[PDB]
């Protein structure tokens, strides 16, 4: 049995051929929108300080000006080509977008004395790349204001690389965000972060080769940046009212809090002077995720559609062009009004149809099966295709949000873990060789869907079964070939790759400098997750922390192996008090500063049982960002 | 194959005998707390207008002063025995509680001139019955104020039976609520209502007969009311700040907002005069659900633990007795502080341990299997047992909250619907007879857990297979006999019953009057759900609605078979304009008033396409509330 990337099968290639028939020949239209406004194209490479490639558009050369392979769905192929159109873009004078040098875009407005920015890109390396391309056709000006459209890494991540941390702590540089920015940014990207990062490797297929048999696109971009630095710098102006007009450096900004939609903290941005609406990530030219593959809190389709409807109302007529922080803009008032209404109708449908079926008694997989397409004319639009988010996932995601993972059927109340259930299903079907045969029968029958369900149990029951991995991976690869959904493809490809070759060595949050923005309370929130309950039981203790610089007081309490904290108080009878400053912690947190060293320097002062601090730090786990996904631990 | 309720199996009874030894012997402590303050006991019946029974405590007589049967887990039997302690209780002079006439409790505070209430129970009938019992021992006074402690039907559903709609509308009776009450109460109980009510039939085993081989208790109560009226009356004063003091009828009320925890809209109530804390449903004497079986939004254990630690800090030192809106109070400051400390550690642990393992790479069923108990002394407390919420469910609920239903493994990206998967697995195992063989072997082995997974496949493949159904029911029954979890037992019993004798004809929301509180926007949010998209595809149209009494305008738009709405505006080019009143709408809504009848009456003015209004109402589906759960749909 082979561990090589197989070609498209008879059945795969045919399925893809059929798609050519079913796709509407209203082509070129969108291509015209992709290309319009282009100044300096980019098809090169971006490197970090050590010389490693962080972004590389050149690897996608194969998509360009060619027809679709059988190893790719034609619809996705098209979308993949569109995201290939990258570089520097003029919308209107004084208004620029840098596309295809990050999964995200960067919108820069040429202010009076300086510059106003919308979004910082994913990484400090891409951000400075973006600006570098800008300054190369436009005059050099400093940065007066930055706009975080949402609490998403691909937008706040490139921050520290283009703006100084202290100009924001002082106020010389104003930074605009949505309400509850910091609390949600740190949850998604830090508190469940190790899981999120690793699952994310599947979402964008980051370690998967770029080719027609492998990695082609990520729907709203190509993929993400590799071996680069995730930064985080907290905002100084928190927009908390539903609408707000602010003015800075001679630019008028109309903000629309779209909280709870695409991000838990998210806002749109309108520019009166230009007659332009920035929907951020709220209306991309592809169905978005209500539940992201990397893992996040479910999003609200209902609120999502209302916010789009609000945009359509409040700015629908006074807009000539709509620009987003992902993909190309849409030109002409008529077209934006139609676009937004279709976008609204989409998310509204997801919510309403799912809720319709729920009250009809359908369970999440039933619903996903029963709704095969968007209703009416929404089906025929290129910008509502399941390229990023899946109609199916999204329908399940509504059931999740309103009712949960449990389907109501007591037979699904307490499912067996994958290893347990695998072993039992294999036995039930006659053992390894019996299922292997059934797998082959299904791969020949071109039922790759069932083959993976079959193979999954087997690989989990016996991960040493080399013929099971090879088969499972082939079945997945085929599913990746057939799928319209750029994200699904990435996941099926990364699946196959890791079934075959194991888990590659790479940390998504290796270079990360996001722990700088962490307040002490967010830090101890992290330590609570880090703490090993089982070891910690028996070692009950209380710890006082006084942050002399921030004049902050936190009371940590470890009881029954559970860690809890009180911000703004101190326990009198605490076992130890730790007097220090934010930066001192910062270096203990990034492992720069040795425990016994710190006490000698005078940088950490102790009152009580010092051996308690040491023993408390001993009780912390560290998380490997390199865990198994398609086979069992470790 | 038999369809009768089977007795305990040798392994089941054995398992249940072992519980006796491992349960802590410090019984009686909890009984003394439940009995304390009892004035008037209740074991009676409560009946509706048509004389049907809505609530019967005497049905549980079998539990009283008797030892546990082999068909019920001893720990649960204890819990059941405590929930049998029902009636009117004095907490302190001027402070009374009505327990065990409803799944929830009623707190009654005697004021300067009238009565201050906390929660109104589930139904008009029970609520009236609670006040009867009170007035039978305390002086008849009017209700001056009501407090909705959270947006759960067991706390707001009985309001209309005891206070007047227009009195609240005017401001004579102050009704307090936590921020966003209406929004979340109408969402959970009306928008997703038919699903939630039916799934709720399982959660409380409503149609399951009460006895040792069937229904016995529901953790924080016995069950819910049957054949009763759910009401809803919108509050007039909303608590928006984290803490608020209010004095009404000479009663000092401190509110602590605890939004996101047990309920989206939720708060605690401190009574400084008394030195008592009402923790509503935030600290019941049992683990609570982070994800409820009936179905609702996931709950935030992190917040949950945080709010408790807040109560502990801000009220723990000035609290002599803690009272709850379910179960008995806890007496003694030292005891309440221990109690709240333990409860906080619990929800903190749930969140933190799950998140720990998540970052370690474990999936939801893996973490469920890995964590078998609460840590340290938390395991040893009666008030933290999984009687209501399950430890496994809650662990899975943390996974759901932060990551979602998808485990990251692409094999599980696109699962088959129950029927599809069932037919395939059955085939893969060698068809009905072969799987029935395997089922039989599993029941003999005492593997009731595996049996139900096996049988579910079969029953869904062919719901006419009476052996399958009968076996699956027996296995479900044993699982029910074994479980400590009141909710799970209910679910397993209801399932076994419906597998055997089908779904009985009962509407939980039969007498419901919750549509009366619905404002027009709410009513249209409901219609968009009710709308049949396939049908309404092709009938695109626009409707203006003007509410003469409310002075409110609503712009309905139906596009691509999807219904959206705009509040505060009218579209000038609408196919029709309707000018009416809220009462008028209600009567058409409750089906009491025909369409053409109303038009004639002058209560409904049309402006445009008259035919259109008719063709719009004929596009809405009706939900049957009797859908199958343990087998595929009708
Ligand atoms: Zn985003
Ligand atoms: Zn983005
Ligand atoms: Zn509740
Ligand atoms: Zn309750």
């Amino acid at each position: 049995e082979s561990l090589d990337s197989k070609p498209a099968s008879a059945i795969t290639a045919a399925k893809n051929a059929e798609v050519l028939k079913n796709l509407p020949f209203a082509d070129r239209e969108e291509f015209e929108a992709a290309k319009r406004g282009l100044i300096a194209p980019f098809s090169g490479q971006i490197k970090n300080a050590e010389g490693q490639v962080v972004w590389d558009m050149g690897a996608y050369q194969f998509l360009n000006d060619k027809d679709a392979a059988d190893t790719v769905n034609p619809s996705l192929w098209r979308q993949a080509q569109l995201n290939n159109i990258a570089g520097l873009f003029e919308v209107m004078p004084k208004l620029y977008q840098v596309r295809g040098l990050d999964p995200a875009n960067m919108t820069i407005i040429e202010g009076d004395s300086g510059l106003v920015l919308i979004d910082t890109l994913t990484t400090a390396e891409t951000a400075r790349a973006a600006l570098d391309l800008y300054f190369q056709h436009r005059p050099k000006k400093p940065i007066v204001a930055v706009v975080y459209s949402h609490s998403h890494i691909d937008h706040f991540g490139g921050a520290r690389g283009i703006i100084d941390e202290a100009d924001v702590k002082a106020g010389k540089v104003k930074v605009f965000a949505p309400s509850g920015f910091m609390e949600h940014a740190v949850s998604e990207n830090i508190l469940a972060g190790t899981a999120m990062a690793r699952r994310g490797q599947y979402q964008y297929g980051v370690m998967v080769p770029r080719g027609a048999q492998a990695q082609v696109d990520s729907g709203l971009g190509k993929t993400t940046a590799t071996n680069a630095t995730n930064t985080l710098v907290a905002p100084n102006v928190l927009i908390e009212k539903p609408y707000e007009r602010h003015t800075v450096d001679g630019v008028e900004l109309e903000f629309q809090l779209t909280l709870g939609s695409e991000a838990p903290s998210d806002m749109n941005i309108y520019l009166p002077q230009f007659k332009v609406l920035n929907t951020a990530d709220n209306a991309p030219p592809a169905m978005h995720n209500l539940l992201t593959p990397r893992g996040a809190e479910v999003r609200d389709a209902k609120a999502w559609a209302g916010y789009i409807d609000a945009s359509l109302e409040k700015y629908g007529d006074r807009t000539d062009v709509l620009i987003q922080q992902h993909n190309w803009p849409v030109w002409g008032g008529d077209k934006v009004r139609t676009y937004l209404a279709d976008q609204r109708d989409m998310y509204a449908f997801l919510n309403n149809r799912a809720l319709n079926l729920m009250n009809k008694g359908l369970t999440l997989h039933e619903i996903a099966a029963e709704v095969s397409k968007l209703p009416g004319e929404l089906d025929r639009k290129w910008y509502l295709r399941s390229y990023y988010g899946a109609l199916s996932t999204n329908l399940r995601a509504v059931y999740q949000r309103y009712l949960g993972f449990y389907d109501g059927n007591p037979a699904n109340l307490d499912p067996f873990p994958p290893v347990e259930a695998g072993k039992r299903y294999v036995e039930a079907m006659g053992g390894a060789d019996a299922v292997l045969k059934q797998m082959r029968a299904a791969i020949d029958k071109g039922d790759y869907r069932w083959a993976v369900q079959l193979g999954n149990h087997l690989v989990f029951a016996d991960p040493a079964n080399k013929d099971a991995r090879a088969l499972q991976a082939d079945a997945m690869e085929q599913l990746g070939y057939q799928t319209e959904n750029a994200l699904w493809r990435n996941m099926y490809m990364t699946g196959a790759m890791e079934l075959r070759h194991g888990v590659p060595t790479y940390d998504s949050r290796g270079k990360s400098e996001m722990g700088r923005a962490l307040t002490p309370d967010m830090f101890f929130d992290l330590l609570a997750i880090r703490l090993d309950t089982d070891k910690a039981v028996g070692h009950d203790m209380t710890l006082n922390w006084v942050f002399e610089d921030l004049k902050q007081d936190i009371a940590l309490t470890l009881r029954n192996g559970v860690l809890t904290q009180r911000v703004g108080s101190l326990n009198p009878k605490a076992d130890v008090t730790v007097k220090l400053t934010k930066p001192t912690l910062d270096q203990i947190a990034a492992r720069k500063l040795d425990l016994p060293t710190a006490i000698k320097q005078g940088t950490v002062k102790l009152d009580g049982d010092g051996k308690k601090l040491g023993e408390f730090f001993g009780l912390l786990d560290s998380f490997s960002p390199k865990f198994n996904i398609v086979e069992l631990e470790h």
